[PDB]
């Protein structure tokens, strides 16, 4: 069987007068992210890693984030993939993301046509380290298999 | 068969007073880590996100009253994974650390995880990298770790 | 279906003075990135991927930036060693997926070129070689442009 993986990765910058949007989650925060999309870091992660396991090139050569994830899950069908999962990663120092990780992953899932059992999102912090330490950005990655 | 991927990351600040372990391993050196194993976390995180079963975060609290070092956290991670239905089939990892030289730490990590996880040895490794004096990592602030795991149901 | 995975993760400096060479494409640019080899962090990221999946160690030991013969070495004949390695080993590669991030210069005019030396190299067809380019969205040593990183997964088989 023809299994591909693909790895994303994503980073934007937290601004004063943006709302904070994860994994399609409205987060409550003084500060959003900056980006000429609605700016879902942890969504464009896994869209350039679902791109990359298809071999598609990338976000920035294809393209809110849940359209374009849906988008990105289309084109990936119509290469013939199936995606059989996908485990990501959110870093950022605050606001804390744990109470809303069952939520990104519930609008993951569903964008992408998968059960909640082959979706996964994990957060974390920058140990006040760097940029991401200093909460003047947040970063995601992403890993996805797919099998034609 | 019903493949899985899973990816991990971890940071640890470097400074003066502390112990250096990195994958089971003490590592003789002017600084340590705020056990603090940042690879051992990443391969459990890249183990717990195969499985998709949340993060190390989520299993292993930073207050629950039965948490261990790391490698403990590893087995229990890896008993989880099994009661889920999958076996590990590698792990792959990078630790990027501007010193001190890791080269020669390698075989002794990789046998901890082996053991560990109870995987043969060759689906097993680990890779070691400086960050070419760049960034907190290049100025020797903190060391991260990066890991990849595949697993079967 | 004796599936590994490997990943890997690379940086240089971007200094005057050296070529700009990523993926085996030298890119017109006044500054180059720094290394003992051609410094080629896409190749690098790649070749850590591969030893990685099928636990041979990694880069900086089948190919030491301290060992004189690899000095100005060409990455693409890193990278061929590594896949020859890796085969020897007993894998097949079945795909590698990249991320290059740069503040400068402009990627996307390279990327096909990037994608067809690697999959020369790995004896793969273009169908199963994929390089992604993006910026660190101004944050940071990248965001200043004072390195150029690049990250890799790839999976094989035994
Ligand atoms: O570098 C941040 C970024 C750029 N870009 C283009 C399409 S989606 C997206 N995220
Ligand atoms: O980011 C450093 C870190 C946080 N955390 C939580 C459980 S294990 C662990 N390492
Ligand atoms: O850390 C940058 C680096 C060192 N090294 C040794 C062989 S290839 C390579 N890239
Ligand atoms: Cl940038
Ligand atoms: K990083
Ligand atoms: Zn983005
Ligand atoms: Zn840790
Ligand atoms: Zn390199």
């Amino acid at each position: 069987m023809d299994f591909r993986i693909g790895q994303g990765y994503d980073v934007h910058q937290l601004v004063p007068g943006r709302p904070l949007i994860i994994g399609g989650v409205t987060i409550p925060y003084e500060r959003g992210l900056l980006g000429h999309s609605d700016a879902d870091v942890l969504l464009h992660a896994i869209t350039d890693a679902l791109f990359g396991a298809a071999a598609l090139g990338d976000i920035g050569r294809h393209f809110d984030s849940r359209a374009l994830l849906r988008e990105c899950a289309s084109r990936v069908a119509q290469a013939g993939f199936a995606i059989r999962n996908v485990d990501s990663t959110i870093i950022a120092q605050a606001p804390k993301l744990a109470p809303h990780i069952d939520a990104m992953r519930a609008n993951i899932a569903a964008d992408l046509d998968l059960p909640l059992d082959r979706v996964n999102v994990k957060a974390k912090t920058n140990e006040k380290l760097g940029y991401l330490g200093r909460g003047e950005g947040i970063e995601a990655q992403a890993a996805a298999l797919v099998v034609r």
